[PDB]
């Protein structure tokens, strides 16, 4: 996936805004479709006649692998655009960070 | 997380569904909450100064292990369900599956 939360409420320059889209654009292009044929072969287990535990797992780690490189691709990414903000706007871009962490924290906004 | 198609327009008895939520209750009962400590490590790391991709893929590795925990044991009460499933069900459920994997490999759908 590519969706992040990360530059929400920024507000940017149209130079900032068009280097970012190219930044994305290519990021996208750079990131393979869903290996539909993993989740062929995890469904396949998950309904399998004897349920292997074990063949799930190595499935699952199977799949992690592809995540991990698609994170550190993404991170790489979002760091790069990030570096285009100046020192005020990365200020505002993490204050919002910290306020959505807050959420995870904060019983009460779930009651 | 714990949302699935998996089971998405099967018609389920009453006690079927019911044996389902208890199921999905308990499963969700057991799945600790957004690991917020790792999401802010991770940000950390996308915005340092010296951004540092070892460290990025370091910590991307660390998450996968517990998206990995997660996406077993899902698979586990999954397969449960699915044999609360008669085979009329199951051929159902599986017949679904099939056409929505058909639709990551069917292009004119995404014209």
């Amino acid at each position: 996936s590519t969706q992040s939360h990360m530059f929400d409420g920024i507000s940017l320059t149209e130079h900032q805004r068009q280097q970012m889209r190219d930044l994305m654009q290519q990021a996208r292009h750079e990131q393979p479709p869903v290996n539909v044929s993993e989740l062929e072969t995890m469904h396949r287990l998950v309904t399998a006649e004897n349920f292997d535990e074990n063949a799930v797992r190595a499935q699952a780690e199977k799949m992690a692998n592809e995540q991990i490189a698609r994170q550190v691709e993404m991170a790489k990414v979002r760091n790069q655009m990030y570096r285009l903000l100046t020192p005020e706007q990365q200020a505002v871009l993490n204050e919002k960070h910290q306020q959505r962490m807050e959420q995870l924290r904060d019983v009460t906004q779930w009651q």
